[PDB]
């Protein structure tokens, strides 16, 4: 039973987990508090990333974005390195992607524009694709340490694993921008030990993590069998009861893939 097994993980690492698998032709929804909010952490940067690409024309990607000392606010990877030179918004999608580049996210946040440095717009773009309940309120650093229980900047494993289908697996972007967003998730350097983990190695796995304080780790990917059978998988997890230090724990997301690739082969 796979309830009982997402149960044992729980106690096992002291921790509240979500999952969701959409249901297929042949297999049955996988649910577990699925529909409990999670903070997003930078699993938003894949919507993020499409909504910048839907927004604009393919050549939008040479654009160069410069910045400065105090755009750089939280963990970022390849926008610290490139602080001199600037980065083509192209750079800037490949890094907020494949690295998880917090400076990289703010200013494709604020390419986006509008209220709330581009949160109010990244909302309406999830509104678009039918999602009537994530929220983004605010950037980083600030979007990774809401209380617990605060709906402020969240998803729920079922609203995201939604929208990520129909961003990678539907219509929701022409082919050439689809791919675009498809390839950086796929190149991700972040996921080795998350869902990645738990898919044996002949099942492609591409991905975008999301890491948080109060112990979150997430992870949200879509995979594909050995013979080309899609499934899209949302992996959500906090440690309330370690406190805002609490550290996540990506072992618990491997196990949970572990879990639901033993049901899907
Ligand atoms: C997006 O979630 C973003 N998270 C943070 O900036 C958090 O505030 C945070 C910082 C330090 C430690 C924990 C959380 C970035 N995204 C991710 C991620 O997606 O996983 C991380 C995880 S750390 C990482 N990345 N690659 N390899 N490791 C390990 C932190 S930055």
């Amino acid at each position: 039973d796979l309830a009982d097994r997402f149960a044992e993980l729980e106690r096992r690492y002291d921790a509240r987990l979500g999952v969701y698998v959409p249901a297929t032709g042949t297999t049955a929804a996988i649910e577990y508090r699925a529909d409990e909010r999670f903070a997003f952490c930078s699993t938003f940067k894949a919507p993020l990333v499409a909504a910048v690409l839907h927004q604009n024309p393919l050549t939008h990607l040479d654009k160069l974005i410069t910045y400065t000392s105090d755009d750089i606010r939280s963990i970022s990877p390849v926008a610290q390195q490139h602080v001199q030179t600037g980065m083509t918004i192209g750079q800037l999608c490949d890094a907020a992607i494949r690295y998880s580049d917090g400076t990289a996210a703010n200013l494709l946040l604020a390419d986006l524009g509008g209220p709330g440095g581009g949160t109010a717009a990244f909302t309406g773009y999830l509104r678009s694709l039918g999602d009537t309940v994530s929220r983004l309120d605010a950037e980083a650093p600030e979007l990774n340490r809401d209380p617990p229980g605060d709906e402020r900047d969240t998803t729920t494993p079922h609203a995201i694993a939604l929208v990520l289908q129909q961003l990678v697996l539907g219509n929701a972007l022409p082919p050439d921008k689809r791919a675009l967003l498809t390839d950086w998730m796929a190149r991700n350097t972040t996921g080795a030990k998350r869902i990645r983990a738990g898919f044996p190695a002949d099942w492609k796995v591409i991905d975008k993590t999301g890491t948080g304080d109060y112990g979150r780790a997430n992870d949200i990917a879509v995979v594909w069998s050995p013979t080309g059978v899609p499934y899209v998988v949302a992996v959500m997890s906090d440690r309330a009861g370690g406190g805002y230090d609490a550290e996540p724990r990506e072992a618990l997301l491997a196990e949970a893939a572990t879990c639901v690739a033993g049901v899907l082969a």
